[PDB]
């Protein structure tokens, strides 16, 4: 049959997965950031 | 017809491990942010 | 009913999307690195 | 056909390429699930 | 208008780029082995 309907399914579904990624991500690094700014005042250190 | 067959197969093979790395970071965030509060809590500081 | 516009969209959606990724995974190994190296200079270690 | 073997040498590519990011990642929860435990068991806070 | 020349020129964008992530990844699950590393041999905890 004709495939490229599906081939184009696949990305979308990819994109669609990719942005959950991108703001996965997007948060892991403020989180991050915050590790190290707390990490920062750690008396102990 | 041409290589759509096989063009295919990558595609569904690059979501399938996609899908998979979203899981990753998904759980990923969830040890970092644990990993935050305790930073926070610890007496330590 | 070629799909070729809408696939050659996705595409782009989805370097674009890179793009952001790539650049998020800089500034968080540059803000993980500068918390291994606070980490480092921590007196009660 | 045209360009189609060589975009098929490129979604190869970006598969091959997934599976060692997938990997790389799967090893970082590790290294920072690990770091989570350890953190968490210390004496000091 | 031959749309595959453009596509096949994404592709290759999307190479290049997963690349750099690839890249940056393994270099932060370097940092992040050296700030368990660390963590592990720190005496307070
Ligand atoms: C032909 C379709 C295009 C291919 C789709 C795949 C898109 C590329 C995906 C990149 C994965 C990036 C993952 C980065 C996670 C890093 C997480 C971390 O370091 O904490």
């Amino acid at each position: 049959m004709d495939l490229a309907p599906q081939m184009l399914r696949e990305l979308q579904e990819t994109n669609a997965a990719l942005q959950d990624v991108r703001e996965l991500l997007r948060q892991q690094v403020k989180e991050i950031t915050f590790l190290k700014n707390t990490v920062m005042e750690c008396d102990a250190c």
